[PDB]
């Protein structure tokens, strides 16, 4: 009430871009609601958490060392060098000494501190071995060695946390007035009905219409529709969806059941949403544009208030339940199936991987049913005591649930995730968010609970949370919530630290869109827009620019000052901005810039959403013990179409290679790429392990490339590094020619096939790609659910079953390891017939405009 808060939530508001408080687009105080409930997790979060270890954030794995990994250290010893000004000394210890016995120890080699990581805010802290720290593995991998330095703790101090019924058997019924929007259409003469619909779980429980009228700024009907479930029927969650035709245009939604277990009357005056199948369709948010908005008025039974308060077997036919729980996840149920699959309750309630078709064998529309349902969740011994799957947890929260209990198990299986899995999984299970049908949810609440328990996570849950905010205005207040609820319990530091990223931010999108502006439909880097862009970071580096700030897709990274000099404009199609900065810290082993683009054009949305599926991949080949070389490089939305991405150093374009050693022209030479690796690297020994890497790296990316629905791009998207990495970028947009992934001929090449004949690398490629597509066919319906669920809220177009399927048909579902195994070795075949067919059509698509 002070002046004192009262400023606070002024900046958390401009940190979150939405002014969480307003309350001018609502019908209710469900937002407030979920501030005040939040508030108990948070402080509870806070004062339970360590402030030492949380300082620290420390980055560990409880999973075991890897194939590959363990293949490389030899007999429980590893080698690690420690700095201290200048000196440097060398010391091997066991992979399972403490971080605390390298000290001991050390302080016995030479005659309080910690041990960090050079050039990185990274710390070695805690009890376990140091084989479970990434960094350490991270280093193994590549072959590098282990530089840290010997520096003071951060005090633990800065994190400071500032001041803080069943009875009414009529029928439902609801009235619609009109519905009205100050402008129409240029074409005239239409004709549009209201259709008010009792959703759950995004199926229709009723349906009901309206008089279908000609359309004009003014449509009203004044007609009762009373449907047929009755008001003890109603679950808690159930959406009265009303929608209008005309072809399906506008949409809104509001809750039967409000957050007190209430029901829902008087009069409502809802701004729909308009249509350009997608969790935008299930937003319970109304539409904040007032003054262009298609609006309807509506009327609830003005009763009382109705409180919905809380609560052997013939072998054969097990034969044919089981068909069904091991049935992939895509193919849908039938009356029999859900009437057979629900009967046998408890029979059903023994193997985990079958609840997520349990439960939607559920007739919600019914109280008794859905009472029993909740009887069967009381014995869950079955479940609690299963074994964590991800997978199967995932599909409990999709657009399918609605209903608190059931996604509440699968938020209770998550709480076992440790904080590298959530990690993983962070994207995803904010997108999931999304689903729930109230902003307060046992998923939002874990969220915030991760986030505050570590600072990793909660780095990017700020930046995901940030993303939708900006862009999404069907979920922002739901989102823009669950983040100030974040804000208020991750400290002092780092709600400093978000204000030095935010402020970068935006004063350097404000020049990615001036620049863009000079020039967009030919792209001609001016020799003036040069100067132009050199001067206005001029400006920005005056005394208004944080001069140090973390790198958003890489928490650990401290960036300085900008390197002006090497700043520059690409030559691209949306004019992105090259930028280069200084590592800020000082104890940094290198002088290597940091390069960052900032982009305006393509939704980062979806590369954000792709490069996490990937890196889930690489994590799911660790599993199967399986190296792909995969680079899925930093990318952060920050705002509507625009967002950075991290820089690769020492990677080229694999078409601009083509248009150096040939030229700007479709004529593409086989032997160009190998001459350009052999001339990057004249020793033998690097040639020889970069060869090696692309065969890798070309694989890995093939295999995942292919089950995501996304092989076929030109030459243009796809990279190769000096050091024989190749992988692929600028996933914004993604009867004819076509082909499964990118497999040319200059790729062949650097694996000896010169012609169409196999080779020695070659054949390790093939031996290498089937291996790791059938390491991702164990875990098919991990990716199903994720496929899925990327589709519905990261693509902005009304995607079917149709589009999902995809996914099955290129994982074969169904089908035995064999058949398997030669069909993805046979795609490999489809691109050896192609051999450039494609990459030239792709150039007279794109370069000609053809
Ligand atoms: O999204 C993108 C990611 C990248 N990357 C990925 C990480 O390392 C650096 C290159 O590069 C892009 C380029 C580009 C820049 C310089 C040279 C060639 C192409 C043009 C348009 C979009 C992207």
């Amino acid at each position: 009430a002070s002046e004192e808060t009262l400023a606070f939530q002024r900046q958390l508001n401009a940190l979150i871009g939405y002014d969480v408080t307003d309350v001018s687009n609502v019908h209710d105080d469900e937002l407030e609601f979920t501030r005040r409930r939040l508030v108990t997790p948070r402080m509870a979060e806070v004062a339970g958490r360590d402030p030492k270890l949380y300082a620290m954030h420390p980055w560990v794995t409880s999973k075991p060392l890897p194939e590959y990994l363990l293949k490389k250290i030899t007999n429980n010893c590893v080698f690690i060098v420690i700095h201290r000004s200048t000196t440097s000394q060398t010391i091997k210890v066991s992979a399972d000494d403490t971080p605390g016995t390298i000290l001991q120890s050390f302080f016995t080699k030479m005659a309080d501190f910690v041990l960090r990581v050079c050039g990185r805010d990274e710390y070695l802290v805690g009890e376990t071995p140091i084989k479970n720290f990434q960094w350490v593995r991270q280093c193994l991998k590549n072959g590098e060695e282990i530089h840290l330095v010997l520096d003071t703790p951060p005090d633990p101090a800065l994190d400071e946390v500032r001041k803080e019924l069943w009875d009414c058997d009529r029928k439902f019924r609801v009235k619609i007035r009109g519905i009205d929007i100050p402008v129409l259409p240029r074409t005239a003469d239409l004709t549009v009905f209201v259709e008010a619909n009792i959703q759950y779980g995004q199926q229709v429980l009723c349906q009901r219409r309206t008089s279908p009228k000609p359309f004009t700024e003014e449509v009203l009907w004044n007609v009762w529709l009373e449907f047929s479930i009755k008001i003890k029927d109603l679950p808690k969650g159930a959406l009265l969806n009303l929608q209008i035709y005309c072809q399906l245009l506008y949409y809104v939604n509001l809750l039967l059941i409000d957050h007190r277990f209430l029901l829902r009357h008087g009069e409502y005056v809802l701004h729909m949403w308009q249509l350009s199948f997608n969790a935008d369709k299930l937003t319970s948010a109304t539409n904040p544009d007032k003054e262009n908005s298609m609006s309807i008025s509506i009327l609830l039974d003005n009763y009382c208030h109705p409180i919905a308060l809380p609560k052997e077997m013939p072998n054969q036919l097990r034969k044919q339940l089981e068909a069904i729980i091991a049935t992939d996840p895509l193919n849908p149920l039938t009356a029999e199936d859900k009437e057979l699959l629900w009967h046998f309750r408890y029979e059903s309630l023994k193997d985990p991987k079958a609840y997520p078709k349990l439960f939607s064998s559920v007739k919600w529309g019914q109280q008794e049913i859905v009472a029993k349902t909740y009887q069967l969740l009381a014995k869950r011994e079955v479940w609690d005591q299963s074994a964590l799957d991800v997978g199967l947890t995932m599909q409990l929260l999709d657009c399918n649930f609605s209903d608190e209990n059931v996604r509440a198990i699968a938020v209770q299986k998550l709480e076992s995730l440790e904080d590298d899995d959530v990690l993983h999984y962070l994207l995803q299970l904010v997108q999931a968010v999304k689903f729930e049908p109230y902003h307060d949810s046992a998923l939002a609440r874990f969220l915030l609970k991760r986030g505050l328990r570590n600072k990793r996570i909660g780095h990017f849950l700020f930046w995901f949370l940030r993303s939708e905010i900006a862009q999404s205005r069907h979920y922002q207040q739901r989102f823009a919530v669950i983040l100030e609820a974040y804000l208020r319990g991750c400290g002092t530091a780092m709600l400093h630290d978000f204000t030095q990223q935010v402020q970068v931010i935006d004063m350097l999108q404000k020049v990615t869109i001036d620049i863009k502006s000079l020039s967009a439909e030919k792209y001609d880097v001016s020799s003036q827009v040069i100067s132009q862009l050199k001067q206005k970071l001029e400006n920005l580096q005056n005394l208004n620019l944080p001069q140090s700030f973390r790198v958003p897709y890489d928490p650990g990274l401290k960036a300085g000052a900008l390197v002006i000099e090497k700043c520059k404009v690409m030559a691209s199609k949306k004019k992105p901005l090259w930028l280069e900065f200084k590592c800020a810290d000082p104890t940094a082993l290198s002088n290597e810039t940091i390069g960052i683009i900032f982009k305006h054009g393509d939704d980062l949305r979806q590369d954000m959403l792709i490069l996490q599926i990937l890196r889930i991949m690489e994590s799911i080949w660790e599993t199967e013990s399986l190296d792909l070389c995969l680079l899925p490089y930093g990318c952060i939305s920050t705002g509507d179409k625009i967002g950075m991405i991290e820089i690769v150093k020492d990677a080229t374009t694999i078409a601009k290679i083509q248009q150096s050693t040939v030229g700007n022209t479709g004529a593409f030479k086989d032997e160009v790429l190998s001459h350009w690796l052999k001339e990057k690297c004249p020793i033998e020994e690097k040639f020889q392990a970069a060869v090696e890497r692309f065969v890798y790296s070309c694989a890995g990316y093939c295999v995942a490339t292919f089950v995501l629905g996304i092989g076929d791009r030109h030459n243009d998207n796809i990279m190769i590094s000096e050091t024989g990495n190749l992988f692929h970028i600028d996933f914004g947009h993604i009867n004819k020619e076509r082909v499964p992934f990118v497999l040319t001929p200059d790729f062949l090449f650097v694996m000896g096939t010169s012609g169409k004949k196999t080779s020695l690398h070659f054949q390790k490629f093939q031996d290498v790609c089937v291996k790791a597509y059938l390491a991702l066919r164990h875990h098919t319906n991990l990716l199903i659910i994720l496929f899925s669920m990327m589709l519905m809220t990261g693509m902005p177009q009304l995607t079917s079953k149709e589009d999902i399927e995809y996914i099955r048909d290129a994982l074969t579902v169904g089908k035995s390891e064999e058949d398997a195994k030669k069909y993805f070795l046979d795609q490999i075949e489809v691109c050896r017939d192609k051999g450039w067919t494609v990459q030239f059509n792709w150039f007279l698509h794109l370069v000609l405009g053809i």
